[PDB]
């Protein structure tokens, strides 16, 4: 009834710590690689309430953080989940033409919209469930299950390659899944990021391919043959840049071929390239005999990696060209099981703070990377639901307003959730 | 045909077979230390031409991975093998006599090859490195790609509490990461002890650690007495009471959730692996709590919760305080649209051994494979391999059941890799 109400109460007058508590959390560095600090202030935040956490991680500088908000007994337990990394480093000047954009590193109230990447992705979100928990717990929320709240690591898709290994470059195998398998398991779970208040619960694998070049002989710059035909070229560099051309039609008519309907979205599954490197940029005078190119190829749920690897084999094969395609990661997208349950608590909270039902989420928004597919993976019914336009968009900020709907939304679903008996 | 000469060609590598079984088998690579195990792998890959690569999440525990690669247009099969052992040195905790020799070496006796670390999991391992020399030096037609595929912690050695990080972790960094990050092929036969039977159906898996709480704490010259042990201020008395209550309900699980699959028999058990409360060096007050630490096996189609619940249930069934956390899950899985590679492998043990293939016994359908991980990646796997399970705990293999295995895995590789995906 109005136990529900008290709540809403509460959260209102909550709003000048749900900023706070957002800013300051976007405000500090922590790109994927060091969360370190970021995880610091999330464990120290969940203490303070006390919510009893504890560093579940596989370095001691980049961990999960687990904490809960234990119920009477006898119900079903929900897990709310957003990442503590963000996007942009300042070290990266490879990717952005400018590195060191106030927007990309800090988290600002102007306004009443909260400004910051940070803040988009995803401090943000986690600001909202972390606040949500609060109220239920200072309010004396009736819940018969858990609260299980999530802090993880590593959701961003850096992943290692070639000589780029270990602590500094591992993200998503010691993020949620980790977290999940030893012990931060619950009975549904909904993750925490931005949709426009739509839910989604289906979400695109990936296939990640390297492409290297073969050509030669390597000629010192005053021997090399001219003219010579692009394709017949002994610089590998210039073997590729023909190949990136028959890529990116590949391309183009790839996520029109594999775009795939699914009760939790549609899934329009793109490609990019990522990278490129050959050969050195400090000894310039031979041109390379090889030149890889590093493919970030999106997966609809139902569509076996190796397929795709084929279908690049083949692209090279009508250029003429030899070259290695080599798979450098696999992860599995899926579509949530039994989800009504956490679909129809989300939807009866949504009308009621949103005021229509909900619609069907954006394609990019199904067709990426979250971690409601480590859930859905290991058997716990997930989707995911936040406030603002992805930061993929690129969305910069949030409406405070906004953040404060969600963190009802996020409460209310769970005071529905929490009290069925599984 | 072009089989025969792979046939010969293993019957001539039978020395090298066992020296590197036993070269492999002698190095110390208990789970945590299996670096030295992947520096070997890697560099007979290397010598023989697979053009292996280092993957891991560590420079010092890692998966080996390399190929035999295919002419062209067919299905690629993995072989699939670990790299640690499961007896340390060190463990004076869980054997009674951890320094013994079966736990450590490995040796050529009869025609035997000796070695808990022979039976798990090298020999297997060595069965079909061999067969892939075999195949590449016959220059046998394969149209697909042969994967040759070497993890590390296959073995359940989990963290939990302060045991975190490097040292203890096991199966996060091993085969599911490989694939994960390469590894991947269209099938994958994971090569351990069966007695030459095929399985493709494994448990899962579910960690509790109870804590029995009571108190309040006492100076032994103040401890009252008597007390009925389930009112005792001691909790390690109390955790007795729990432990037979736990071992009545562990009877009786394994009972209750057996369940056959097309794959296999799944009976999935229970153990107490350890137990502690609270530290030896400091004994005159009785602890408060008192952790026990439980393996309990899951069928694919149980939900871990419920087995928690169970748990709870039979602790509150007891009048007990006790908190009852899980630090580990993994799913169990049935392989789906196994039947290319059941029917390539059928087919070539039917030709090396006689007769058709057996049920496999429960035990080896109800454990921790690696099978597991592709099947869960969408990579149909099974496993098979000769002599008994170390778990068993056999602790020899036959040399000729060894080159056994190296034919049926040979032969299996050129069925099901010039088959058309
Ligand atoms: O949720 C997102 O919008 C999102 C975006 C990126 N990105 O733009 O690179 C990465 C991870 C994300 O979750
Ligand atoms: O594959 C096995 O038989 C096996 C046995 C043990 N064990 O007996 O402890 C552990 C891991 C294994 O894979
Ligand atoms: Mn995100
Ligand atoms: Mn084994």
């Amino acid at each position: 009834s109005n136990d529900v109400a008290k709540v809403m109460k509460t959260l209102d007058g909550m709003r000048e710590g749900l900023i706070q508590t957002a800013v300051e959390l976007g405000s500090i560095e922590a790109p994927t690689g060091r969360e370190g600090a970021a995880g610091d202030y999330v464990y120290e935040w969940m203490a303070r309430n006390g919510f009893g956490p504890e560093r579940v991680g596989v370095f001691d500088d980049r961990f999960n953080v687990v904490g809960r908000l234990r119920g009477t007994g006898g119900g079903a337990s929900l897990s709310f989940n957003s990442h503590l990394d963000t996007i942009m480093a300042r070290e990266d000047t490879a990717r952005f033409a400018d590195a060191n954009d106030r927007i990309y590193h800090e988290a600002w109230h102007e306004e009443g919209r909260i400004y910051g990447y940070s803040v988009v992705n995803c401090k943000g979100p986690m600001a909202c469930w972390l606040i949500a928990a609060k109220a239920l717990k200072e309010a004396g929320a009736a819940l018969k299950g858990d609260v299980v709240l999530t802090a993880v690591c590593g959701e961003i898709d850096c992943e290692p390659v070639d000589e780029f290994q270990g602590h500094d470059y591992l993200a998503e195998d010691i993020g949620a899944r980790y977290a999940i398998s030893h012990g931060a398991i619950s009975d549904y779970a909904l993750v925490a990021e931005a949709t426009n208040f739509k839910p989604a619960w289906v979400e695109a694998g990936k296939v990640f391919l390297k492409v290297t070049v073969f050509a030669g002989p390597s000629r010192y710059t005053p021997y090399v043959p001219r003219p010579v035909a692009a394709l017949d070229s002994p610089n590998a560099i210039v073997r590729m840049a023909k190949l990136v051309e028959a890529l990116e039609e590949w391309a183009d008519n790839y996520e029109k071929r594999y775009t795939r309907e699914y009760g939790g979205g549609t899934v329009v599954p793109k490609v990019a390239i990522g990278a490129i490197r050959g050969g050195v940029p400090y000894k310039i005078y031979r041109f390379p005999e090889l030149c890889s190119i590093y493919m970030d190829i999106r997966l609809n749920p139902d569509t076996n990696p190796l397929v795709v690897q084929r279908e690049v084999e083949a692209v090279v094969s009508k250029l003429g060209l030899k070259a290695e395609v080599k798979p450098f990661l696999f992860r599995r997208g899926y579509e949530a099981q039994g989800i009504e349950p956490l679909q129809n608590a989300l939807e009866v909270a949504h009308r009621e703070v949103v005021g229509r039902p909900t619609e069907r989420p954006g394609s990019p928004e199904c067709s990426m990377w979250r971690d409601t597919n480590p859930y859905n993976e290991l058997g716990i019914p997930s989707l995911t639901y936040g406030c603002g336009g992805g930061a993929g968009g690129g969305n910069t900020y949030f409406l405070v307003d906004d953040m404060l709907k969600a963190a009802k939304v996020y409460a209310m679903t769970a005071m529905d959730l929490c009290n069925r008996t599984p």
